[PDB]
């Protein structure tokens, strides 16, 4: 409906298409209509960011099977906040929610880290995705 | 988490993908980034139905401009609904969300008509494209000619 001094919609496709934005290979929003699982839940969103090349600075698999790492912890809430529109979220009550899938055996954290967790629920058989595929495309050493 | 008789999640994206579906030229969510509007806008939601190949048959573009049709009004309500947890969502509240529309300049209806619309606020400029160009890439067949 208006026009800025420099970059039209194209342009803002394009230079995020560039840092490898957009484009994770299990979107939330897709995963939770393929699993008909409602609004999106806290384990798709990390599954999508885990899958997105763009995001590797503050969250990335460990290499290790489905285990993973929240390098910049308070950037993944912040994001979480931002999709959910969830201004009050922070770190805080992104572990609690972290903690709420243990029993749920979804997620579980690993001893003797910080800050490490691992998906143990069949993503394999979910995704149709082994997480030494996904590593691939995603460059995880 | 766990499988289903039938399809996993990279079967569940490759047949929607074959059905042209899930990659709208002009997304809702990177529309209202783009724009920092915060939570999706009607205009732009149509936006994007309007560049998904897949939503052809129940809204496309008319071929003239930026002049669009409903051709199923409760398919693009029940969308919208979806999109914005309103299962309530039906035609009557989506024309009342269009008709506000009007005074602010972003869509306008087509007089004589029942179910046309039209953008008439500068999308090229804030796009990047010219109705031609997204007509093309949509294969679009206008209505008036044809």
């Amino acid at each position: 409906m208006n026009h800025k001094p420099k970059g039209t919609f194209k342009d803002y496709v394009r230079d995020r298409a560039d840092l490898n934005k957009d484009k994770p290979v299990i979107p939330a929003a897709a995963l939770a209509g393929y699993t008909g699982s409602g609004p999106i839940q806290l384990w798709q969103f990390l599954l999508e960011l885990l899958t997105d090349k763009s995001c590797q600075s503050f969250i990335s698999w460990t290499g290790d099977g489905w285990e993973f790492k929240l390098s910049d912890p308070d950037e993944v809430a912040r994001r979480w906040g931002k999709r959910k529109n969830k201004p009050k979220m922070n770190y805080e009550k992104l572990s609690r929610g972290l903690r709420y899938y243990y029993d749920k055996n979804i997620i579980h954290k690993t001893a003797g880290k910080r800050y490490v967790y691992r998906f143990v629920c069949d993503l394999q058989s979910l995704l149709g995705y082994t997480p030494e595929e996904l590593h691939a495309m995603l460059d995880v050493k």
